[PDB]
């Protein structure tokens, strides 16, 4: 499923997301931009460790999620990476909240550092009534 | 099925889990948010001892419930694994009773001494009318 912008930022609400650690809903709303264009069927395979990244947050198999494939890993979420593939998203923003809640924050993510870090994200809320 | 934070508050009172064995519901609340982020499907392989955590309180295949994978296991809540993976969670509060009726209590969970014993919790209870 590809959400559309304004239905995204009204599900991330509905789901405890707006200000969840410090972090704005428009801040969710790009991250899930830059990281998979808002498709929660992703994935990303990196062939140099082995590792993939999962669904609308693009999370990491190595660290966060089971798929059963990926060396030297751990489990952090206690969930299989394909619960992070579905329509629902339930389950990632779950996982995405596990993430932020360690030390680093949504720093954890390198295209939120590079591409939303510091940046104006207004226009992902705007005019969606949220 | 993923509770939202006060609809399982809510839920886990009317189980009868606030209190019991003296343990509030907000450590209640505070254990399954770092156990599962209230995710009733979340499980997590321990390649240690072959056993296996389920649920929403991941409770452990060796010495709980039944999964008929673990090596030399006992079934203290007499029941299957399964029953721990379902939306409704009465199997599973009765379960994280039983195993809060041993002498360790709430400290069998290594993660709730890791993120919840001696911190202030009231955030987990704080505006759900319980």
């Amino acid at each position: 499923k590809v959400f559309e912008r304004c239905e995204l930022a009204r599900t991330l609400k509905r789901l405890g997301m707006d200000g969840y650690r410090g972090i704005s809903l428009a801040n969710w709303m790009c991250l899930a931009k830059w990281e998979s264009g808002y498709n929660t069927r992703a994935t990303n395979y990196n062939a140099g460790d082995r590792s993939t990244d999962y669904g609308i947050f693009q999370i990491n198999s190595r660290y966060w999620c089971n798929d059963g494939k990926t060396p030297g890993a751990v489990n952090a979420c206690h969930l299989s990476c394909s619960a992070l593939l579905q329509d629902n998203i339930a389950d990632a923003v779950a996982c995405a909240k596990r993430v932020v809640d360690d030390p680093q924050g949504i720093r954890a993510w390198v295209a939120w550092r590079n591409h939303c870090q510091n940046r104006d994200v207004r226009q992902y809320v705007q005019g969606c009534g949220v």
